This record gives structure tokens, C-alpha cells and sequence, in this order.
């Protein structure tokens, strides 16, 4: 199962979504 | 209130720290 | 301005991305 | 060693704490 991180607000959510993507790349490299 | 799906627990914890920081930036 | 010390290309580039989001939260 | 320019002490300190967590992680 995925983990589900609670977030308030679409602004913050979208930022974290983008950073997540970068972190996942980092962790694979 | 939204829920961001995350695969790794390491990613999850880092995102949790960044979220805390983003929340506090909203004060400035 | 302050100047954050960073060692390593990868870390610098990640912090640059996180910096952008931190700063945009104000707006 | 590189220096990332940042407007404002609060953002700078936030980024320092994040850097330590990032470095720990990787």
C-alpha cells in the first residue's frame, strides 16, 4: 500500500507533489 | 484536506518535514 | 541576503527546488 | 562547497534544517 500524507490546501499539495517527484528521482539515482 | 500518495517511508518523512516548513512560511 | 553553504551538486539542486516552494508559500 | 543565496533569515534557517534532513536521508 502507498502511504497517504495529509495536506491542507491545493497550493501546498501541488508543491509537495512536485518535490515528491524530485525526491523519488533522487532516491533512485 | 487532501491526501498525497507516497510510495516510500523515507520520502514520506522528508515530505512531512517540508510540509511543516511550508506551513510556517505562510506566517511570513 | 544570507548564503546557505551546500556541498554537492545534487543537494544544491534539491535545495534550490525546495527554496522555490518555501518562498512561493508567502504569495 | 557552494553558496545558495536566500532572502531573509527565516527562509535560510528553514533551508538549513531541511538540508540536514536531506543529507541524512541520502
Amino acid at each position: 500500500e502507498l502511504l497517504y500524507l495529509p495536506v491542507r490546501g491545493r497550493e501546498t499539495y501541488e508543491m509537495l507533489l512536485k518535490i515528491k517527484e524530485s525526491l523519488e528521482l533522487m532516491q533512485y539515482l
